[PDB]
């Protein structure tokens, strides 16, 4: 128009607050990795189901106290034992096994000395008990770990490794969680070959694409590559309907600045009808980030035109896009953590809050993270941050080497 | 036997050592997420590969100075210009098209005014440069970014997002990188069932084979999963021949005590004649930790024998087998990231180091997180941290709150 600079934090809010949550669906447990929990989560049976023994060692009487015991048989793992320990008895167990009727303790066998055994070594038949258990010692009474009916796991729950185990220790194979987001990714320019392709005149290969997609690839959404569309509103609405129809979001890249065959956002507005939100940040790099929603048939798409720049475009991939599908996939508070550093180099500020790659390391003496702005070593690492600059004012117009700043994590530290 | 306690360090340092790095495979750009390359990476074409603009705006002859200008027409993106800029002439250009021959510098429209244009709006016919241009401002020259010849991947670079956009921009589509280990997961014990089961009496349901795909698969790496096997030698040395057959790396869990049924450090001695590195580990939890390699064929497959209690088996897996996952995959340095982190709470010290996750969570305000043992917010995340607390000392039995510690990272901060 030109669009208004809308402020980064008018920016990011408005797409938190105009990306939906989607619908849900039952998956098996082992498909849970980072799925959102849309359901409680109950336990149907005891963890341990029957008295269990945190040991290996005896089954026995608390108050005959220490002494020489009859070894009247082994609770064995699997297997309820079916013998009842009398006074002047015990039975053997091991770590997981079923404490018999008739026993109210463990006992170690380190706190045992063996008295007598079968000829053939294979048969305990007497044991020396040496200590005084008191009642309950060693045992995990039913119940203790989990109660039937206890709520194990609650809505809103993000699951990793543990909760997975969870779900398999109380036979829950099958929950209801939020869907993923189906993203599509689009390229936008006359200039642009495939990576595939060999140079020709006036033409350069197509980065962004690949580049976005393995970002929202490792984040664990699914996607949908719409290649490459020239700088012609016929073929990007053709494009952008068919992202509509396939994804649940749709990423293009270039085209967003006021250059003469910058062609989206009059097709977002004229031909698509979706509402723009705004076209334009104060931000550095990212300028004309554009974020819009399109309410079809009860359904609300939503749709990111990037920068072209490659560094534009994978940082506002970063900053809008990674919590807004973190949003949609269910996700309470969707935004990325961040962690105070200590910068490696000086900086002067610009006007704009300023956004800028870089690799988070911690020294083992040192409390803080360095925040290196993308050495042998170092070259061999991915950026796992963004480094996140004030804008300048009259006072602070410089940030100095050693100074904390706040980097948002964006890979695996 | 029982095997000796062997120190943290000596058991962590011991595992890298021995653990082998895989071979090597040819793959596609796009499936190089977390791949380490085994090759240097040369651009064959310079980026740009013409003279670029940096603008959308006029090329120009820096020597003419200020003025009025005639357009003679304009660089399209995609499309090599055939006209020569003369004196008192300019060409349009947008962002990222080619530069005609004869100019030596970019005027952004910002810093111009239009005079004349055809009756019919679409075509600029003649412009007032407002500036004094330097000869190569706003403009790329052939190669400004990557050279034809340069190396821009090294070999030994874990590839995230930025590194599989940089091999489609210089069109290498194809790359040498370090397999990735196939892991095999089986779980031991008479009492144990699938999580698909309804439990029977003595028996539950086995959770460490999910938790442990979950964590394996969480690092990116295929698994195999070999089921529930008894407590028995015959058994047990059939399912190891299966994973060492169909896997670089086999996990077992369970039956690594001196118990009366703990039968795997015997079958992996006596009957695959794997050697046992450790067997034991001055560690809580994790004291029978168990660490075995196999040399067949001139292959080194690993074997990781890990405790049976649930919260053992993950927190020893993180340690342990995870570092040894990355050095398998051609990670140069496999250690886990180690960060600074306040207790949340008092905490008697063991004489063992001790192991707890934990969740890592920054205050806004505070430059340390905050380092939270496993409210209703925290209730919804999963472990990211691992507490690595020290063994006592005469000196030190007590650690407070507030007081910082080490914690490893295992999950997305
Ligand atoms: N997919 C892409 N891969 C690599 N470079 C790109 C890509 N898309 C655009 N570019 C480049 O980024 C720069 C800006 O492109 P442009 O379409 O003008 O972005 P915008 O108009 O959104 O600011 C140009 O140099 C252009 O060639
Ligand atoms: N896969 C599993 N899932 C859940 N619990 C398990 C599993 N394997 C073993 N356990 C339990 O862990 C505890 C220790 O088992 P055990 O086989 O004695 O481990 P170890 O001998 O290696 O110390 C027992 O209570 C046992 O029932
Ligand atoms: C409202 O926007 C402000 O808060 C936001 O939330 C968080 C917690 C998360 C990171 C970051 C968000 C990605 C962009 C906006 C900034 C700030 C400008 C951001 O910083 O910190
Ligand atoms: C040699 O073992 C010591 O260093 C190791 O390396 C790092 C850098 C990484 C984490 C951790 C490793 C997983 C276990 C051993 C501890 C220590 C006991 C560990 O701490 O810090
Ligand atoms: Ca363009
Ligand atoms: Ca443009
Ligand atoms: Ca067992
Ligand atoms: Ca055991
Ligand atoms: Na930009
Ligand atoms: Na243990």
């Amino acid at each position: 128009s030109p669009f208004p600079l809308t402020s980064m934090d008018k920016a990011f809010i408005t797409v938190l607050e105009m990306t939906p949550v989607l619908g849900t669906e039952i998956i098996n447990y082992r498909d849970g990795m980072g799925r959102v929990l849309a359901q409680d989560v109950y336990a149907k049976d005891n963890l341990p189901p029957f008295p269990a023994s945190v040991k290996d060692g005896y089954a026995v009487r608390a108050a005959d106290g220490p002494g020489d015991r009859f070894i009247i048989g082994e609770s064995q793992a699997g297997e309820q034992p079916t013998q009842t320990v009398m006074p002047g008895q015990v039975m053997r167990v091991t770590t997981g096994a079923p404490i018999p009727c008739g026993a109210d303790a463990v006992v170690q066998v380190e706190d045992t000395e063996l008295i007598r055994e079968s000829d053939d070594g294979t048969e305990e038949l007497e044991v020396r008990i040496l200590v005084q258990a008191r009642p309950g010692q060693d045992i995990r009474p039913i119940g203790h770990d989990i109660k039937r009916g206890e709520c194990v796991l609650a809505k809103g729950t993000h699951m990793g490794p543990s909760e997975i185990g969870l779900l398999a220790t109380v036979g829950v194979t099958e929950v209801e969680v939020n869907k993923f987001p189906v993203v599509a990714v689009m390229s936008t320019g006359n200039e642009l070959l495939n990576p595939e392709d060999d140079l020709l005149p006036g033409k350069i290969r197509d980065s962004n694409r690949s580049t976005l997609l393995a970002t929202i690839q490792e984040h664990g959404y699914p996607t949908i590559n719409l290649g490459i569309v020239g700088d012609n509103p016929d073929d990007l609405l053709n494009a952008l309907n068919e992202g509509i129809s396939r994804a649940d979001v749709i990423i293009t890249s270039g085209g967003v600045s006021m250059g003469e065959k910058d062609y989206l956002k009059q097709v977002l507005d004229i031909d698509l009808h979706a509402q723009i939100h705004f076209g334009r940040v104060f931000m550095k790099p990212g300028l004309p980030t554009t974020f819009a929603t399109l309410d079809i048939d009860g359904v609300r798409k939503i749709i990111f035109a990037l920068p072209g720049n490659p560094v534009s475009a994978v940082v506002t991939c970063n900053l809008f896009v990674v919590p807004a599908l973190r949003k949609m996939q269910g996700i309470l508070d969707p935004r990325p953590t961040i962690i105070k550093a200590r910068l490696s180099c000086d900086v002067k500020l610009d006007p704009r809050p300023e956004y800028h790659r870089c690799i988070l390391t911690w020294h083992h003496q040192e409390p803080l993270p360095w925040a290196q702005s993308t050495s042998r070593l170092m070259s061999m690492r991915s950026a796992n941050g963004l480094l996140m600059l004030p804008p300048k004012t009259e006072q602070y117009v410089e940030l100095h080497k050693g100074e904390v700043v706040d980097v948002m994590v964006i890979g695996r530290l």
